[PDB]
């Protein structure tokens, strides 16, 4: 009783893993053990199994094994994410994710900080790229609700830089492979060395800020969130310690603002390639709750008078998800995850985008079609999981407030002499990226 064994020593090598593990589904099934690395990892590809050992055990691949890259960030040590399970982890969880969750509404502000950037790019009228707008919108949001609320253009593109530089540096074999062969030695290599210089910022940037929300501290939340974590540790009715904000914040304040832009930038990919759903979406935008051209509605309870949107967003979300493999799982007790009897301490590797392309639940998968409120399957892009996400929410918001007003106040147009972007690199390391197009962003209502 155990899952299958694919006959192959590197399948971390090769193009598109996540269509990979979905190919081997032709004959084995939705569960088998498969050596991304040297180790015999076992995958799942359906939005059932998937499901099975997330929700239904629950109990049992919760945890994350700790591998010699993720103590490589432990600092102190625990967290969010890397951090493996224990019960300090779960009350370190509901601590940094209702935050999030917060007499400050960070509703608002997210409605009024991509205005400033429709009118920043609404003065080019050219050939921006969308990656780094977007991919500095939401930095432009997160670091104002979550760490000493600046915003300032001086201390944002400061921590924005932090992320892109705090990412190629932890997804390159340099340092991935100190993981596959830990025996290693830790040879000197150059990779290891831009990364250790690289996580010092993301050290320090928090260090120095931490301290002023300290000092400058009332009875409640400051402006930001850090004043709310900074204090509800120090205040625990019985370990949760001080350090634990440190890692907290990171996620959130320099990990907000990559998954989401990705997110974006493939949707505008999309709209490019289907004019169809660009401008059947500006009519349903106005004509459904928006009689006039800004600052009308758009938000929360009416959320529903926007059934395009709820809908171009979860084809999206699905057909090229953030983050595919999301993270790797352990087993903490022997249990079964369908069909095998599993291991304990056996790595589980969630297939999200793979379980999104089952046909046997999504029509004509690969295709992209917004249509499938009635009504259409639910999938899993932010896991479910008892790790789920902590942030589908801003997530989730982010996603409806900048799509909405981007195309209500512009067109969205082709590059010019330029093909179109798409179809999915082959790099592919933590969260999926996506090419480099020059979308025009222009509209006169
Ligand atoms: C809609 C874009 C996003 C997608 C598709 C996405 C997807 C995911 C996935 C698949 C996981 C791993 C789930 C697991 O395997 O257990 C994850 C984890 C996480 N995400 Fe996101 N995410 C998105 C946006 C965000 C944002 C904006 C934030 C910041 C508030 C965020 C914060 C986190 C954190 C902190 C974790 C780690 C949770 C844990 O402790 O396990 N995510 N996300
Ligand atoms: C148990 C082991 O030997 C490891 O922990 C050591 C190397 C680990 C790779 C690292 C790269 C990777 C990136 C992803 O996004 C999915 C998960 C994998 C494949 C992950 C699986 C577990 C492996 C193989
Ligand atoms: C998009 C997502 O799923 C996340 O935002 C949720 C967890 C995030 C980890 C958190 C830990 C970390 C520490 C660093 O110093 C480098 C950046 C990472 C690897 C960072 C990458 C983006 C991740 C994976």
């Amino acid at each position: 009783h155990l899952p299958p064994l694919v006959p192959g020593f590197l399948h971390l090598l090769q193009p598109n893993l996540p269509i990979h593990l979905l190919s081997l589904t032709q004959k084995l099934g939705p569960v088998y053990r498969l050596r991304l690395g040297l180790q015999e990892v076992v995958v799942l590809n359906s939005k059932r199994t998937i499901e099975e050992a997330m929700i239904r055990k629950w109990v049992d691949f919760a945890g994350r094994p700790q591998i010699p890259s993720y103590k490589l960030v432990s600092q102190r040590c625990q967290d969010i994410s890397l951090g493996d399970y224990s019960l300090l982890w779960k009350a370190h969880k509901k601590l940094t994710r209702s935050a999030l969750l917060l007499r400050s509404s960070m509703e608002p502000w997210v409605d009024q900080l991509t205005q400033e950037f429709c009118e920043r790019m609404r003065v080019q009228a050219g050939a921006p790229v969308t990656i780094q707008k977007e991919f500095s919108l939401l930095t432009c949001s997160i670091i104002c609700y979550l760490t000493f609320g600046n915003k300032e253009d001086t201390l944002v593109h400061a921590f924005h830089d932090c992320v892109q530089d705090l990412m190629k540096t932890w997804d390159h074999w340099s340092i991935q492979i100190l993981d596959m062969v830990p025996f290693l030695r830790f040879f000197p290599n150059p990779g290891l060395w831009r990364l250790k210089q690289a996580i010092e910022n993301r050290d320090h940037m928090v260090e120095k800020q931490l301290r002023r929300h300290k000092e400058s501290m009332v009875a409640g939340q400051w402006r930001d969130m850090t004043d709310y974590m900074l204090q509800g540790v120090g205040r625990q009715r019985v370990q949760l310690l001080e350090g634990h904000v440190h890692m907290s914040v990171v996620d959130l304040f320099i990990g907000g603002t990559e998954t989401t832009a990705s997110t974006l930038s493939w949707a505008v990919a999309f709209l490019l390639h289907h004019p169809e759903i660009q401008r059947r979406l500006q009519e349903e935008l106005d004509r459904e709750l928006g009689p006039g051209a800004s600052c009308s509605r758009v938000t929360y309870k009416d959320r529903a008078r926007l059934p395009l949107l709820n809908a171009t967003i979860a084809e999206v979300l699905r057909l090229r998800p953030v983050v595919p493999l999301a993270l790797p799982h352990r087993t903490t007790r022997p249990s079964s995850i369908f069909g095998y009897d599993i291991p304990e301490g056996m790595v589980v590797i969630p297939n999200l985008q793979g379980a999104h392309l089952d046909e046997t639940v999504w029509e004509q998968p690969h295709e992209f079609r917004p249509d499938r409120f009635l009504a259409n399957p639910s999938a899993l892009a932010f896991g479910c999981g008892a790790r789920v996400c902590l942030g589908e929410s801003l997530a989730r918001l982010e996603l409806f407030v900048v799509l909405a007003r981007l195309l209500q106040a512009f067109t969205l147009l082709p590059p010019p002499v330029g093909a179109l972007p798409s179809l999915q690199p082959d790099p592919y390391c933590g969260v999926n990226l996506k090419v480099q197009p020059f979308q025009v962003r222009l509209q006169p209502r």
